[PDB]
């Protein structure tokens, strides 16, 4: 299939783009760089063994995104593109609002304009809210995200449904990620952050590579196993699978399909540290600093649905999400090169 | 106060420019006339007694609204614009979420750019979605509104609110309207729908001045006294009279004020029909239809805090609601002019 990948050189665009490419489909990224390098690019052309074009470009020019859809064919389009720092959304609503729910907007209106109806849409758990049932099922009543961030996703998920009914010959496919870790195998691709990383991984990868002092577990108190926060994290390599799949099964397929990614079982802070230190032949620096404003205590997702209709399932395990982490970190500890 | 109107030549907004320029404010209108003429602004300026400013422009052009907000050293937005037909939103949500959602987003992104920070929103009560707790009360959890155009407002006062956490030092105001009906006293100002009125009052109206058969009542079999769906209906000059109040008690005063601008107090559809009938002398011709999609039985607004924190209540009563309509349907049965 021809397929339009917004923020295809980011982190979990990049991986998806390379598992596209190895399925031999024709891939188009559409990147505006902010959060990501071109040095990305001839690096997925490698691993994934086939070229993609790139456009450099805004998902908030529309009349930029019709051209490129008209332009290349497009068949379906998987939209990765946005902002996603859950503070900095707090600091700095409307440019989030812009990003994600603008320039979505704009995407969409593009695809109608040029004739195009199969979506992806990279969605979040934060949809669910603050849901004291756990795991957490597409089946359940979304809830009010507390962050701009958050309400920004769930507002998407909101416009797409309304535009499926209105235009009912649509497939749409909202992908609720929970917490995306691990990076290519060849140690060569992986998550990029500049800056002050906001994930768990990531900050533990620079406290191994002496980056950083120690890793502050944001809590100990919780009603959880060993009192630190639970979540379900899921290795970027599954996740891009579960992206071909269900590009490749839902297409044309009119609805909209709610499917949540993850693992469908809980870690809690210390297993994560525990696998690192692990990977990494070093223990890993922490302390235990006050909880994080807002965090839940344990949730996970129940993936029964996407295993029963895409056949879909993780397989990539906890060790392997921090060793290939750590492979990528070490590997290159500066990045992708400027 | 300098003020900036948008949606100024539209039913609400033009009452509540003269209204404004009543009370010795400068104030410029920004509308597109997408559902409005400028035949109205003569009207305004006469019934106002003082000339406001029109600029011809949409709220998505940011950069137009950067500069009307500096070229006129604005002090506060009054926030009218967008689109509003429910089911025309179910039929095509794009539109609504672009004018509604990404209209408000360029307008306060182009406030921020020109340094205001003084803002009054126009909402409504279809934010507390389906609740069976009437009347409704500010202090009520939003729910879930069923139509792309109240998830619209919502979506834009979660915005706001974000954006005022942000900003603290922001005073925006979110007036959620109940039912808008009458006219200027004059009978030279009112509502000029286009097309099939969807709303209850100018429905009637139009049977009344013989341009329709029969006013289909949406349902006999409602939990109501009478059977038929209950409201809670205010007169637009008493709606234009909060916005005023509201804009100048509030200005710089930092916070999310939300009040519910509403009577009080609910009238089924045979109240209303029966006070149009006396209105117009003449029996309003009428049946029953089945129960229209989605609507509730009954419902209408507590306006409790709006009068202790604003002093602020309907003077306007149901008959003069019904009157002021029919003088204006009367005296102008065209509407405005082209
Ligand atoms: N990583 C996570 O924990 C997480 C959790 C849930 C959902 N998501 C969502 O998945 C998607 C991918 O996340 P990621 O981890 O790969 O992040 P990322 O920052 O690495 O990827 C986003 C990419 O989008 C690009 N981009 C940003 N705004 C753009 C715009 N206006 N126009 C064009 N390109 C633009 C960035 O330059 C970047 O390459 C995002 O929508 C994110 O919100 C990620
Ligand atoms: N009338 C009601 O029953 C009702 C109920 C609740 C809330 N509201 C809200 O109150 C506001 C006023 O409603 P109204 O009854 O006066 O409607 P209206 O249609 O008469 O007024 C809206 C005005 O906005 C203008 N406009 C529309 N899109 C625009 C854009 N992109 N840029 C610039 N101008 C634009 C239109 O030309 C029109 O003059 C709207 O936000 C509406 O959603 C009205
Ligand atoms: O320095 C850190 C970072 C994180 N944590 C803890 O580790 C867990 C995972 O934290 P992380 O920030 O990586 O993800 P969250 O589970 O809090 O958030 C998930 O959901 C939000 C949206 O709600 C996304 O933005 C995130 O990327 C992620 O998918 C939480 O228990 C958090 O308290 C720490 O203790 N220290
Ligand atoms: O031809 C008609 C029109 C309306 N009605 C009835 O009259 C009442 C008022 O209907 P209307 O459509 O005027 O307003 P609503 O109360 O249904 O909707 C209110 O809330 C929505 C948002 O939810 C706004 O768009 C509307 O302008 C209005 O403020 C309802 O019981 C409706 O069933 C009829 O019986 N026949
Ligand atoms: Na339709
Ligand atoms: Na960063
Ligand atoms: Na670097
Ligand atoms: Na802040
Ligand atoms: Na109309
Ligand atoms: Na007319």
């Amino acid at each position: 299939m021809r397929v339009l990948v917004t923020g295809g050189s980011g982190y979990i665009g990049s991986h998806t783009c390379v598992q596209l490419l190895q399925n031999g489909h024709d891939v188009i990224i559409l990147d505006n760089l902010c959060n990501s390098k071109r040095s990305v690019l001839p690096v997925i052309e490698r691993l994934g063994g086939k070229h993609p074009t790139f456009v450099e470009g805004d998902i908030r020019n529309e009349a930029l995104m019709t051209e490129i859809l008209h332009d290349h064919a497009i068949d379906t389009v998987i939209h990765f593109a946005g902002l996603k720092a859950v503070g900095e959304s707090v600091q700095k609503p409307l440019e989030y609002y812009d990003n994600n729910v603008n320039g979505t907007l704009r995407l969409i209106s593009a695809m109608r304009a040029a004739n195009v109806k199969n979506f992806i849409f990279s969605s979040s758990a934060t949809v669910y809210g603050d849901q004291p049932k756990i795991p957490y099922v597409e089946s359940f009543p979304t809830g009010t995200p507390q962050s701009p961030y958050g309400k920004s996703k769930l507002m998407v998920e909101q416009i797409l449904t309304d535009l499926q009914k209105a235009q009912p010959d649509w497939s749409i496919a909202l992908l609720r990620y929970f917490n995306p870790v691990g990076a290519h195998p060849s140690g060569d691709m992986g998550e990029d952050p500049q800056g002050i990383p906001n994930n768990l991984m990531p900050y533990i990868a620079q406290v191994a590579v002496g980056r950083r002092d120690s890793l502050a577990i944001f809590g100990n108190d919780y009603p959880t196993e060993d009192g630190t926060g639970v979540r379900d994290y899921i290795h970027v390599m599954d996740l891009a699978d579960g992206h071909v799949v269900a590009m490749e099964k839902l297409a044309n397929k009119p609805g909209v399909h709610i499917y949540n990614l993850g693992a469908g079982v809980g870690n809690s802070v210390l297993d994560v540290v525990n696998a690192f230190s692990k990977a990494c032949g070093k223990p890993v620096n922490y302390h235990f600093a006050p909880r994080r404003e807002g965090d839940l205590p344990a949730y996970w997702a129940d993936a029964s649905k996407a295993d029963r209709e895409l056949n879909w399932r993780v397989t990539r395990t906890l060790d392997e999400m921090a060793q290939d982490t750590w492979h990528w970190q070490s590997r290159h500890p500066q990045g992708y090169p400027d």
